[PDB]
């Protein structure tokens, strides 16, 4: 019932005892791993409810107090009274902090507890959504300088009436299908780009083609929007030694901005909830360039590096993909916008685990996504046993509403 | 029930229905997953079912499920474990049983070359002499001149578990440690526990980088005894790089034949507590893990160094720059000497065929992401974007506490 994490570099132990504090289900049996797998009523409210401001009254010491069972009383109320309850504001800004100290998959979590959180609870159109994203937007990107932030709309009600952004992230590139049969711009969003025009985007068909918000107020048929484009941070790329580089035209935004998620908070559900930090380096440079699926350029840089492409074990592969994320870093650096090193990234989650399972005996963590996709096994979470559970306050993964709705 | 594992690259969606066929436990509840923990005297009354679950399946593999041949072996096995409290398996079934012990081990990425598998049936050895033999002839076949070949030999089976025949190494062939009274270490940080036995048993230390350990055997339950491997039954490559004439004189150099030899066989119930199998390298487990694990040679900073990268800011990705370089050079070195060695773009490839083949033949593949993913250029290779379903079949090759933990001294 109280389980061990040893580190296999530096050989600490660590007990976990958080994880029998896990409520929801993984996706594995006793029979079953399932580890790698992307996908894996008033009754139900007050347990929920309840369970929430528990944790919320012990946190700020004030456990079993008065106030507590008050707040407890006024909850319990509203529930069997309007089908549902509001949050107070203090409680909205631990809720969100907490989404993100259990996000599992999240290995920025040292800094969980500074996020500012902009409450936009009283937001009622799409327009009014863009007004909240723009400055959410702007007060992050902070002129390079980065701010982790969220803002969070309207909660769920009787689920016909949902706010959703359906951009997947806030700021995107385009993707277009080309005649000739490949794809230009990023292949991930093929898709999207299609329902913008489809919608009455003015596509320039570019490469690099800033998406338009489509925005769900109140469960209502989406709307387009261009984020000013004064608000959109870009970096281009270059090599610190490579002077060609620059001429593969590569660039890349600030601002990695989630917008697709709900957030749960005491069995509420925030649909609309778009949050954003700053980027670790091998995000752009390993999966956005790299991947097959996505921009595929390993063959155009080994090319320009003059590498023996004939066979496999030359590791022109590797060698072009480290190239690829040394100009990444040094770009981002350059012109001054926040960005993390994979080294730097993971070194500072061994310290968050370390503060996590002495302050709180335990932290939820996801070893497939939390080791990075490129080096590994120098980094130190890759060494780190790792316990993965869910625990309440989260954020969970929902459909691309297209695939839902209807007009 | 059906489940489906999808490749994120592809979009190729697969349908597993043969974790229907697990046993074992995993360590993960509804609660919690732990597929990245490390590590997640038999009664009559728990071997007929496992011996007859085994045989069930070995006689529906060659076409003969329900022949006369299959009842009568069931019926026989069967009195065995009467009288005898065990059994013993035939030639054909040790040699399906260990094929498909590697076959079912879900950590390994090498699994498209299951079927060919020399089996070297040991079970007549009665003394560690004799063991000491059978490994030697072991090593010489599986290394062929650089030409490796598959091999695993199997020791007498578990009794009271009084009487084990146990491999001390966790390798055949590995290299010394010393730790010096500094702190610091010479050789291979990994063995300095084991060097250290070998040292109280009697073995003269020569005190090098490079020192290849002396086995260490077990028979019977016995004490073990110290062996000296042939040093021209060793291949061993020095380590250099194609550009760079100066990574020659780091030093380094590696043996060719990865060995392990601290693994328990399980087949039809019956337990193999000695059962060294080897095949070839993937070049990263050299060049990443042995050479740049802080916990190991780390040459990490001495490559950089000589490199002349700038190692003032972990963002220069000096680490990683160097890392490649050393990667490139174990691969270089094994194909110019032809010692069989695989790289991880190539391996990954052959796995993720393999696991599809295995997936429209058998209704499944069971994986371990987190070890079937090479530990550099992760997303670089295929595997990264699979989807894998993790369980556990049988035959099968289990972990096992070093010996020197558990075992009674004799005298
Ligand atoms: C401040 C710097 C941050 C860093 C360096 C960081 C790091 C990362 C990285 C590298 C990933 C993997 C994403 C992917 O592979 O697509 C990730 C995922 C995630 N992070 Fe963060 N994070 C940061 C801030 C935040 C914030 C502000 C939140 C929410 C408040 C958050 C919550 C999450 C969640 C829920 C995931 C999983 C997303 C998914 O399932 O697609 N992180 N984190
Ligand atoms: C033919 C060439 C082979 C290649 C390229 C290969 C590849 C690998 C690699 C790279 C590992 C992980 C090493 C580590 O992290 O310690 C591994 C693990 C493993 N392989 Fe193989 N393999 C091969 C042959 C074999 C053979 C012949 C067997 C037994 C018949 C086998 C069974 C295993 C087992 C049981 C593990 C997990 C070991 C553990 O838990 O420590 N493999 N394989
Ligand atoms: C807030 C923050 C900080 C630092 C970095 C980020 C980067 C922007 C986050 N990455 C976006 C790319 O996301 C794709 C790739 N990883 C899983 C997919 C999204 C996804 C897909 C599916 C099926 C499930 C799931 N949970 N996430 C965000
Ligand atoms: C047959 C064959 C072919 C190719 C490669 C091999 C590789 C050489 C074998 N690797 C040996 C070093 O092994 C350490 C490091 N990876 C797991 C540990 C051993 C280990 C430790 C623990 C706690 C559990 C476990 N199951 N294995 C074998
Ligand atoms: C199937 C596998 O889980 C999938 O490719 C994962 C692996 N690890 C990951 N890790 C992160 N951070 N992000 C990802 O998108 C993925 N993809
Ligand atoms: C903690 C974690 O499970 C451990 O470091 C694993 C990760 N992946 C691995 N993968 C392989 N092939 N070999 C290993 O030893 C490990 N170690
Ligand atoms: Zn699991």
């Amino acid at each position: 019932r109280f389980l061990k994490v040893k580190n296999w570099e530096t050989d600490v132990v660590l007990t976990d005892t958080l994880h029998l504090k896990s409520t929801l289900e993984t996706g594995c049996t006793e029979h079953i791993c399932m580890g790698s797998i992307m996908l894996p009523t008033k009754d139900q409210l007050f347990p929920l409810a309840k369970e929430f401001l528990d944790q919320y009254y012990s946190s700020i010491k004030r456990f079993g107090s008065k106030a507590h069972m008050d707040r407890l009383e006024e909850v319990n109320k509203e529930i069997e009274s309007t089908s549902t309850y509001q949050l107070k504001d203090t409680e909205l800004i631990y809720g969100a902090k907490h989404a993100w100290r259990n996000a599992s998959r999240c290995v920025g979590r040292i800094q969980w507890s500074k996020l500012q959180v902009f409450d936009a609870r009283d937001c009622t159109t799409a327009h009014g959504m863009f007004n909240y994203i723009c400055n959410h937007v702007k007060y992050a990107t902070n002129k390079g300088n980065l701010r982790s932030a969220i803002t969070i709309f309207p909660q769920r009600t009787d689920g016909k009436h949902d706010f959703r952004v359906w951009n997947s992230q806030l700021i995107r590139y385009a993707g277009y299908k080309q005649p000739d049969g490949s794809t230009l711009g990023d292949p991930a969003n093929v898709q999207f780009t299609e329902i913008c025009i489809q919608q009455g985007w003015k596509a320039p068909r570019g490469r690099f083609d800033v998406l338009p918000l489509l925005l769900q107020a109140n469960g209502n048929d989406p709307e387009l929007f261009q984020i000013p484009p004064e608000l959109v941070l870009e970096v281009p790329i270059r090599h610190p030694k490579f002077d060609w580089f620059k001429d593969l035209g590569l660039k890349w935004y600030g601002l990695p901005a989630v917008s697709n998620m709900l957030l749960e908070i005491g069995g509420l559900e925030f649909s609309a909830c778009p949050f954003s930090g700053w980027y670790m380096g091998t995000e752009i440079g390993v999966r956005d360039y790299c991947d097959n699926s996505r921009y595929n350029i390993l063959e155009e840089v080994a090319k320009k590096m003059d590498l023996d492409m004939r066979k496999t074990s030359s590791l022109w592969k590797d060698q072009a993909l480290v190239e690829i994320n040394i100009a990444v870093l040094y770009s981002f650096q350059s012109d001054k916008v926040t960005i993390v090193d994979h080294h730097s990234a993971t070194e500072s989650f061994i310290k968050h685990m370390e503060n996590e399972y002495r302050c709180r005996g335990g932290c939820p963590a996801d070893w497939v996504w939390i080791v990075p996709p490129m080096s590994g096994s120098i980094t130190p979470v890759f060494h780190q046993e790792m316990l993965n559970y869910r625990l309440t306050p989260s954020f969970e993964y929902q459909p691309d509403p297209w695939n839902t709705h209807v007009w």
